């Protein structure tokens, strides 16, 4: 077996972007393989996908993680 | 099989984003494997999908997984 | 046997988006496995699909997941 | 067997998105796999399908699964 | 034999979306699998499925159910 | 078996970003491995996948990974 864990405590700004491209296809974090036994996919913090995204000040938050 | 667990305590603007282009098909996070015996496909905290998707000031909890 | 948990507890905005695309198609997070014993589909926090979709201060919560 | 459980406490907004494309098509979150024993497919947190879907201040609330 | 169960306690706004697009249809979570034994479908947290439908601070509750 | 953790606490702006060139598609973090058996994709902190994407003050919190 296994174990991880996480936790948030507190005890105590302009941007500008436009998008301007012709083409995208986006894909944000991928993987691919074939013949496998223990594809896992895991994903923690902040992450997002899009054309344009963006991370203003994003995570205050805290993360962790495992695998086999 | 696996164990975890995650909790928030607390004790204690501006953004632009325009979009503009003529094509994307988008995929957020994605993973494939033929002739394969274990898939797990594991997704956390903040995670989003669109041609346009923004992370302002989002993860403010906490989180963990793990796997197989 | 397998076991698994998570809670919340508290003791204690603009953004301007607009669409504009000719087209997209959009799966969120997705996988596939032909001749498969195990598959397994787990998503927790915040994942939501949209062709525009958004986080503002989303993820306030808690989670966890384990599998397989 | 298995066992999962999760629960929330408590002791203690703008946002501009309009849709615009010619098309598109949008499977949240999905799986298959031929010829193939024990699909199990399972959604916790928040999760939404539309060509526009979106998440302010989504999940206050927590979450946890397991399987097999 | 299974085992899953919860509730909720408590002891202590604006969003813009009009949809737009010539054609979608939209199956929210959805999993195929021919030749299959013990093919199980669960569901928890939030989830809808519409052409447009919207997750402002929709999950207040909390929840678990865990399979197989 | 293994083990991992997190956690934040506390007890104590302007950028200009014009998108412009032809065309760019983007991926944000990926890997393929053919005939590879144990495949672990594992990402946390701040990153996010745009053609233009931007992280003023992103990553606060804290974390950290491992695996097999």
């Amino acid at each position: 077996g296994v174990v991880a864990a996480a936790e948030k405590t507190k005890q105590g700004g302009v941007l500008y972007v436009g998008s301007k491209t012709k083409e995208g296809v986006v894909h944000g974090v991928a993987t691919v393989a074939e013949k496998t036994k223990e594809q896992v996919t895991n994903v923690g913090g902040a992450v997002v996908t899009g054309v344009t995204a963006v991370a203003q000040k994003t995570v205050e938050g805290a993360g962790s993680i495992a695998a086999a």
